[PDB]
């Protein structure tokens, strides 16, 4: 099984620049590594990953994933790159992450995370904790950069922000 304008092999299934507006069916459920990055993906609907319980990466960067489900990552305990930079991201569902405990490389700049809201504490808290594994790059490049997630019209680090600065009647 391999998606039409992928690129499979073995346990990697490589649909970067595919220009896929969806998710598409047929990733065997054996994947370890998945590229879904540099496409059109707008959502993620809930349970899509849930299956894929071999990924050790997932990169939905350069896309216009506007929000997350809850729980889309639950069943991907193995877990290690996650890869959500480059999106229209404005929030992580409150413990999005937390059934990631082998996480080593997460990417989250290039979103405009709203810092007004009450919903973005978690993320803010969750950078704050995990500071020593977000940032930016690629195999030789990569570098940590935690104060890279930055509140959208400011340059305020998104792991600066206090609940004090934030109000619940400011949520879209
Ligand atoms: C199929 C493959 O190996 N693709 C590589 C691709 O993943 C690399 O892009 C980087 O991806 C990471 C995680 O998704 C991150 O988005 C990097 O962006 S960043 O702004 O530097 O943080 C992407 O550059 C590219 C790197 O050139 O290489 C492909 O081979
Ligand atoms: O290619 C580069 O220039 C380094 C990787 C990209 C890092 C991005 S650029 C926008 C955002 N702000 C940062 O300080 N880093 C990320």
């Amino acid at each position: 099984s391999c998606p039409s304008q992928c690129s499979c092999s073995g346990t990697d299934v490589n649909c970067d620049g595919a220009r896929f507006a969806s998710v598409p069916a047929a990733i065997p459920i054996t994947t370890q590594r998945l590229w879904l990055s540099n496409n059109q993906l707008t959502k993620l609907d809930p349970g899509v990953f849930d299956s894929l319980t071999q990924l050790t990466t997932l990169y939905l960067s350069n896309n216009q994933l506007t929000a997350l489900p809850a729980g889309v990552f639950d069943k991907l305990t193995q877990l290690k790159e996650l890869g959500l930079d480059q999106n229209q991201l404005k929030s992580i569902p409150d413990g999005a992450f937390a059934r990631l405990p082998s996480l080593t490389h997460v990417w989250l700049h290039t979103n405009p995370w709203d810092c007004q809201c009450t919903d973005i504490l978690y993320l803010s808290g969750w950078v704050a904790q995990h500071s020593s594994i977000v940032g930016e790059g690629w195999l030789r490049s990569w570098t940590v950069n935690p104060d890279n997630a930055k509140c959208s019209g400011t340059n305020t680090p998104v792991r600066a922000v206090t609940e004090a600065s934030t109000s619940p009647s400011k949520c879209p």
